[PDB]
């Protein structure tokens, strides 16, 4: 399957098409979108987003505590879409 991801980043608006097994950060780069990151590992906080509706599977992930997890966060480097979905961009600060 493949899912529309909204990306809502600091510039702007924007909707992508992820496929199920791409992560959203590659995604993303490969629409033409810079997207911050380093490790691209799950284990740090450079790609950090927060998910506000929709689902991914970041099983992955490993920097990210229990209750950053439940606040929406995800690392989208190693998070693929598991529906449509909106993820704000540029969220590390956050942390
Ligand atoms: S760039 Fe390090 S967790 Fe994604």
């Amino acid at each position: 399957a493949s899912y529309t991801v909204k990306l809502i980043t600091p510039d702007g608006e924007s909707s992508i098409e992820c496929s199920d097994d791409t992560y959203i950060l590659d995604a993303a780069e490969e629409a033409g979108l810079d997207l911050p990151y380093s490790c691209r590992a799950g284990a740090c906080s450079t790609c950090a987003g927060k998910i506000t509706a929709g689902s991914v599977d970041q099983s992955d992930q490993s920097f990210l505590d229990d209750d950053q997890i439940e606040a929406g966060y995800v690392l989208t480097c190693v998070a693929y879409p598991t529906s449509d979905c909106t993820i704000e961009t540029h969220k590390e600060e956050d942390l």
